[PDB]
């Protein structure tokens, strides 16, 4: 017997994000980390390092969208829920919007290596990842104009 069961999302209380992928949220009233699932940042650090490209853009859009979003929802996949470092493996939903899908479609990140059975919103991230590489958004923006054999 194996077909489909049922999933459900739950409301949480974001606490404070630290990176464009590592964010600390309040689950059931507890301080825990939450690493975007299937997402990866282009390495970021302090903005006072003479940066001027994608420094304060992906990490700023993550803590900024989670700070304004008065309703931060979370949805864990069917696979494991937490990793070994206690990171929360799931997808965030600010204002009812998959925060991850926004950082992947805005060329603000990359589809982290997918590892079954976690493969629900994978194909979706595949389409947003291609369109982003076709628009040269932020990360893909460095692709420059290279085409025509």
């Amino acid at each position: 017997a194996t077909s489909t069961k049922k999933l459900h999302k739950e409301p949480a209380t974001l606490i404070k994000a630290i990176d464009g992928d590592t964010v600390k949220l309040m689950y059931k009233g507890q301080p825990m980390t939450f690493r975007l699932l299937l997402v990866d940042t282009p390495e970021t650090k302090h903005p006072k390092k003479g940066v001027e490209k994608y420094g304060p853009e992906a990490s700023a859009f993550t803590k900024k969208m989670v700070e304004n979003a008065k309703k931060i929802e979370v949805e864990f996949d069917k696979g494991q829920r937490t990793d070994k470092y206690g990171r929360g493996l799931a997808y965030i939903y600010a204002d009812g919007k998959m925060v991850n899908e926004a950082l992947v479609r805005q060329g603000l990140a990359k589809v982290a290596y997918v590892y079954k059975p976690n493969n629900t919103h994978e194909q979706l991230l595949r389409k947003s990842e291609a369109q982003a590489k076709k628009e040269k958004l932020n990360i893909w923006s460095e692709d420059n104009a290279d085409s025509g054999q």
